[PDB]
């Protein structure tokens, strides 16, 4: 629609990174969903959900790393995907007692019951991320 700029609610960090400001309404998110599935490359990926941020960071597992785009979307739902063989990996799952965690500016964790997992940013945005997570958990879990 003329004058609607959907476009005010995205901010890139990087041409595979960006973070969504959420405060758009139902109509605008249709827009946003539909500009996603038209350009996204990983909107296959993340089951019709509107990606709220992306990126890449090294998932640490064992002695090294591999790695991965990660999506948080709607939901919430936090994908990871394989970037060179596109395929999804797996899900960080949520859960109220799911909580982000920054130590520096290059390593954030993201801590579930059963299981803590270390993502690594070289950007230096691991702050971004876990603010990012902690609005998303703030949103889906207090009133
Ligand atoms: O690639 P290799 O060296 O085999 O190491 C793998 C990757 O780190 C997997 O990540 P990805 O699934 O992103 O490929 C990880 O699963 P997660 O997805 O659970 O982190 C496996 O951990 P286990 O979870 O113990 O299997 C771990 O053994
Ligand atoms: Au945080």
């Amino acid at each position: 629609p003329l004058g609607s700029n959907i476009e005010q609610y995205i901010h890139d960090l990087d041409s595979n990174s960006f973070e969504l400001d959420l405060q758009f309404s139902e109509d605008e998110k249709r827009l946003l969903l539909e500009k996603q599935a038209g350009g996204n490359p990983w909107h296959q990926f993340v089951e019709n959900n509107l990606i709220l941020k992306m990126g890449p960071v090294d998932k640490r597992k064992g002695l090294f790393a591999r790695r991965r785009q990660l999506l948080l979307t709607e939901g919430p739902h936090l994908y990871y995907v394989d970037p060179v063989n596109k395929v999804l990996k797996g899900e960080i799952p949520w859960s109220q007692e799911l909580r982000p965690e920054a130590k520096n500016f290059k390593t954030f964790f993201v801590h579930t019951p059963n299981r803590t997992y270390y993502l690594m940013d070289p950007s230096g945005n691991a702050h971004k991320w876990c603010r990012k997570i902690q609005e998303v958990w703030r949103q889906r879990y207090q009133s």
